[PDB]
């Protein structure tokens, strides 16, 4: 049908905005601190620890296949990443430091994206 061709297009624009608010997020993390899962090899107690990892890859890999239908699920996504960080760290460390400062410069992202998820629809 062509109502499935129009929410196709809006999951598309969607798409297409989540695309690049992930890229401009990602600007945000200079280190790549957040690029890749932890490595259960390099941690092997994360999942002990940490339920529902996440971090931008597995973020790209879900928005590519076109897995995020709002921008609730997006942001979700990326507060795990920060809130998983925030746990496993602990408050003096350079990790969860990073995390607090991809919070916040991450804020100013979201808060202008929520308005053109709103306002294009
Ligand atoms: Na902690």
């Amino acid at each position: 049908s062509m109502e499935q061709v129009a929410m196709e297009l809006r999951l598309t624009e969607l798409t297409r905005l989540l695309r690049s608010v992930l890229d401009q997020l990602q600007d945000k993390d200079p280190a790549r601190i957040f690029a890749q899962p932890v490595s259960l090899k390099e941690v092997p107690d994360y999942l002990d620890h940490i339920k529902h990892p996440m971090d931008f890859a597995t973020m790209r890999k879900r928005l590519e296949a076109q897995g995020y239908k709002n921008l609730h699920e997006f942001e979700e996504d990326f507060d795990l990443i920060i809130d998983n960080c925030m746990k496993y760290n602990a408050r003096d460390t350079v990790f969860y430091r990073a995390a607090v400062r991809l919070r916040d410069q991450g804020g100013v992202v979201l808060r202008q994206a929520r308005r053109e998820v709103d306002s294009i629809g």
